[PDB]
């Protein structure tokens, strides 16, 4: 760690804190995390996972006790954008540009069987140049309150071997957020996550969802509310967008759209790489 010098913090994150640094060696700017041999192997692995929209892990450095992960800096993050934009909405074609930007990026590690399963806006990141990238792929399974807004509701149901459909349900909610301006189930607590979820999609049951009721954490004493409209809960997305959203938000993980499957939708028949007002 000589080799770095500090420049700011930027990030409160998941696993630590999170600083813009320099690299005295190459003169690089860098985004520095400070942080077992099982560990150090699955990061070791990440450093092989390189995509365009994947934030590159550049370095893993284990000293005293400690575990250091050096990465590709960007400059902002989706939350910070989203933020901005709250007056006037982040435009139809960029929001397309990043969706489709983030499932090329989520086919890439799901062919490899990676998943993310913390996607949130705070970890998917910009440039001036139009790009979005992922940022702490794999990090999850290697290793303030942790958010649950994003979270999948198998993971919420006890699922503890739950599949790659956990971050196309984030990347679902995120996308939804970009339409409206506004988290789509913004829960406080587990069972108010869950049941957020409910009040929108309906109480699954064994139709929809074969095996629901029989996972760790279902009861049969969950109240049973009827499921809303996607005209309701994302004005004013057109169909092509509405349909891809309800493929994302399927609630048996088997039935929810894949990463590659959803490149295909045509919502992206249109789609273009524009450049964002930073
Ligand atoms: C100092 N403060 C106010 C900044 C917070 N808000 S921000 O400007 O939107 C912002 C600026 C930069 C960043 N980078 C984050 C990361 C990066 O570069 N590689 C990473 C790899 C893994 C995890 C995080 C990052 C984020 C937000």
């Amino acid at each position: 760690m000589e080799n770095f010098q500090k420049v700011e913090k930027i990030g409160e994150g998941t696993y630590g804190v999170v600083y813009k640094a320099r690299n005295k060696l190459t003169g690089e700017v860098v985004a520095l995390k400070k942080i077992p041999s099982t560990a150090i192997r699955e990061i070791s692995l990440l450093k092989e996972l390189n995509h365009p929209n994947i934030v590159k892990l550049l370095d893993v450095i284990h000293t005293e006790n400690k575990l250091y992960l050096v990465f590709e800096f960007l400059h902002q993050d989706l939350k910070k954008f989203m933020d901005a934009s709250a007056l006037t909405g982040i435009p139809l074609p960029l929001i397309k540009s990043y969706l489709f930007q983030l499932l090329q990026g989520l086919a890439f590690c799901h062919s490899h069987r990676v998943l993310h399963r913390d996607l949130k806006p705070q970890n998917l990141l910009i440039n001036t140049e139009g790009a979005i990238k992922l940022a702490d792929f794999g990090l999850a399974r290697a290793f303030e309150v942790v958010t649950l807004w994003y979270r999948a509701p198998e993971i919420l149901l006890g699922c503890k071997y739950y599949s790659t459909a956990v971050d196309i349900w984030s990347l679902g909610c995120i996308f939804a957020e970009m339409v409206t301006r506004r988290a789509l189930f913004p829960g406080d607590s587990e069972i108010d996550q869950l049941f957020r979820i409910f009040r929108t999609l309906g109480t699954p049951d064994e139709v929809v969802w074969p095996g629901v009721t029989s996972m760790p954490d279902y009861k049969p004493s969950f109240p049973k509310w009827a499921r809303q409209d996607f005209s309701k809960v994302v004005p004013p997305l057109d169909e092509d967008g509405r349909s891809l959203l309800s493929q994302m938000l399927h609630y048996d993980p088997n039935k929810r759209i894949s990463a590659k499957a959803a490149l295909a939708h045509p919502f992206f028949q249109d789609v273009t790489k524009p450049v964002p007002h930073l």
